[PDB]
């Protein structure tokens, strides 16, 4: 593949080229040299060159990065009070601060878990289910999964009991670890699913009443189902495992299974992309899109279920880095955690920047005042935004998972001071681009295929459109136990068909237009692609969430509205009025993102209820799950269509 280089390839696929990279390896030395925290962390090239030696196996490399760094903390999480009341009652409450687990204190615990878990006949090649969000015990159950040779399946926390039961009944796991917080869900899959030998529990504060409560709930329950279940804390597993016979090393097979990340198509129904050794790690051994190099203090706020949690994980561990994790499954702690973070780098997804610009206009509409303008109060909020609620030391940020409006990246920049990269890619392929520009490695091959349906083909101008289909060095093997499903999505030539709309801007250099399931055609042969509607219209002040709803014997869009709650607020007692300011608001939006007059919903209907993971019409990286909309909303907007 370097001989299909051209003149015309872009040094982007390898390198990011202007005269202030230098000027930004200026402010990162600025950045580090008031930081003592800063100094301390960054990248050893000794023990990355240890970890890049060729022929390593999966664990050999893992333990070569967390005994490498030794003592250098790994993970930060926020710090935890016992709060006994005057009446006996005991909670957990969270402090305002974080504390941290090293590099070699990780690699301790691994090993520890691997032979608590092996003393109670766990062995390699054994699936083990995790439910929870992200926490330090769910990083030290994944890398004890590598170090007994497990399979490590994170189950979504949103999806239905009916659908991780199936699950659970395809993996026949022996293991179920679950945090406290799932624990209700847990029993009831455990019930449902006889492999499981040992229950293990994790996020766990027996002291406080309530974890205490759920834990004696739990061994009431198996009980009585008359299970021979082991249920043990993880905590407790961790103390007994030091002292027990260390595991055996696990198998060395590149192409053994090490984890399952679970997706969704059109269909519903989840499908198990399998994460090989060798896969696992690429995941470890390279950051994706590095700016270059800089002390990393990563958050953590996206599940362990999603790859988007891994990459800013394992990512930040590849490098030296402290990954912090966020208090709250339901991000409510997010901005106070962050603040006492203070990250250099941050990895969004667009409902998190959807939030920060959510945050910044409330901000603003509370600050208005006759003796300077809006801007100029924007400009001071921008300040205190990125210096207070982000901590003053971001250096790289960037945005992925889904597709984020040139206003938002405008915006972010502008807010952050440092430039906002998008990275698109999937759970199947891998990384595969960086603003626009392929990345090769991983990516050797692409092509865009017509979509003639839908109106895109290469042939368009100013840009071909269609398909984008890729071959790449770190394509997937495969589904589990979906040899079809997995045929199905590669084309005769050996293609991985990518599901999404791009437009070619240039050789290598590509623009994401939709997910074709997302393209609408209206009636009269318009083509709409809904989630940039979407993006652009949640950019209204008054909007917090909207999905965009068509049909196409209608030759206009409806949505559904989620205003903010300032929004609801300032109208409670006039309730009539909402709507219409939100009509208008829609027209601007669209006049201001030069869209088309069928690009522009002309009815909708206001919802209260934000949209949850929790509800399912989330999916865990907080994208609209269309057919669970279209099946919640659909009835409805069908019936303003019709009157
Ligand atoms: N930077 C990105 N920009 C636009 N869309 C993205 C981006 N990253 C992912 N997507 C979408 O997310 C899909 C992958 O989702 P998943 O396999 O569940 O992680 C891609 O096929 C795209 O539809
Ligand atoms: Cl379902
Ligand atoms: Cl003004």
């Amino acid at each position: 593949q370097g001989m299909t280089e051209t003149i015309s390839t872009p040094a982007a696929t390898t390198t990011p080229d202007l005269a202030d990279q230098q000027e930004l390896e200026r402010r990162v030395a600025q950045v580090v040299s008031n930081d003592p925290q800063l100094q301390a962390l960054l990248p050893d090239d000794a023990v990355s060159g240890a970890v890049n030696e060729p022929g390593l196996t999966l664990i050999e490399l893992i333990r070569r990065l967390l005994e490498g760094y030794g003592d250098r903390p790994a993970l930060g999480q926020r710090a935890v009070e016992l709060v006994t009341d005057e009446h006996g009652a005991t909670t957990v409450a969270l402090k305002t601060e974080f504390v941290t687990t090293s590099y070699r204190e990780l690699w301790n615990r691994a090993e520890a878990i691997a032979a608590a878990w092996y003393a109670q006949g766990i062995r390699d090649g054994d699936f083990v289910a995790q439910l929870g969000f992200t926490s330090t015990d769910f990083a030290s159950l994944d890398v004890a999964g590598l170090r007994l040779g497990t399979v490590s399946v994170p189950l979504q926390t949103g999806a239905s009991v009916q659908q991780r039961n199936a699950i659970l009944e395809e993996t026949q796991p022996t293991v179920f670890a679950a945090s406290v917080e799932y624990l209700e869900a847990a029993v009831d899959s455990v019930l449902a699913t006889p492999s499981v030998q040992l229950l293990s529990v994790f996020d766990y504060h027996p002291e406080a009443d309530a974890h205490r409560a759920a834990l004696s709930a739990v061994r009431d329950r198996l009980e009585t189902a008359g299970r021979t279940i082991t249920i043990d804390s993880l905590g407790d597993a961790i103390a007994r495992g030091r002292e027990l016979p260390a595991a055996p090393q696990p198998s060395e097979d590149p192409d053994a299974l090490r984890l399952l990340i679970y997706t969704s198509g059109s269909t519903g129904t989840p499908k198990g992309a399998m994460y090989p050794q060798w896969l696992v790690a690429n995941l470890w051994q390279k950051k994706w899109l590095t700016t270059t190099v800089i002390p990393s203090v990563g958050v953590n706020f996206m599940p362990m279920s999603h790859l988007a949690g891994r990459l800013t994980l394992m990512g930040t561990l590849s490098g030296g880095g402290t990954a912090y994790y966020i208090a709250s499954s339901d991000l409510s702690t997010f901005f106070e955690d962050i603040a006492l973070i203070r990250p250099t780098e941050v990895l969004f997804v667009p409902r998190v920047v959807e939030m920060v610009f959510q945050r910044y206009q409330a901000e603003l509409d509370r600050s208005l005042a006759p003796g300077e303008s809006n801007a100029e109060i924007a400009e001071k909020i921008k300040v205190r935004i990125r210096e207070e609620d982000f901590g003053g030391r971001v250096l790289n940020a960037g945005s992925g998972s889904a597709p984020l409006s040139p206003e938002m990246n405008d915006f972010m920049e502008s807010l952050l001071q440092v430039a906002m990269l998008d990275g698109y890619g999937s759970t199947e392929a891998g990384a595969v681009w960086r603003d626009g520009v392929l990345q090769r490695p991983p990516v050797t091959e692409y092509k865009l295929v017509d979509v003639p349906e839908l109106g895109y083909f290469t042939t368009d101008s100013p840009h071909p459109r269609g398909e984008l289909r890729i071959k790449s060095e770190t394509m997937f093997p495969g589904y589990y136990k979906r040899p079809e499903t997995t045929a199905d999505v590669f084309d005769e030539d050996g293609f991985y068909m990518t599901g999404d709309v791009v437009a070619e801007l240039g050789p290598d250099h590509l623009k994401y237009l939709d997910r074709v399931k997302n393209v609408l055609k209206l009636a009269q042969g318009e083509f709409v692609a809904v989630s940039k509607l979407e993006a652009a219209y949640t950019g209204s002040p008054l909007v917090r969430q909207i999905f965009v709803y068509g049909n196409s014997e209608r030759s206009y869009l409806l949505a559904v509205v989620v205003p903010t709650p300032e929004a609801l607020e300032r109208y409670a007692d006039s309730p009539d009025a909402l709507k219409p300011l939100i009509q208008d608001s829609l027209q601007q939006v669209a006049k201001g993102a030069e869209l088309q007059s069928y690009e522009i919903p002309r009815d909708f209907i206001v919802e209260t209820v934000p949209f949850t993971v929790e509800s399912g019409l989330l999916s865990d990286a907080r994208k609209l799950l269309r057919p669970k909309l279209k099946e919640h909303y659909g009835e409805r907007l069908e019936a303003l269509y019709a009157d």
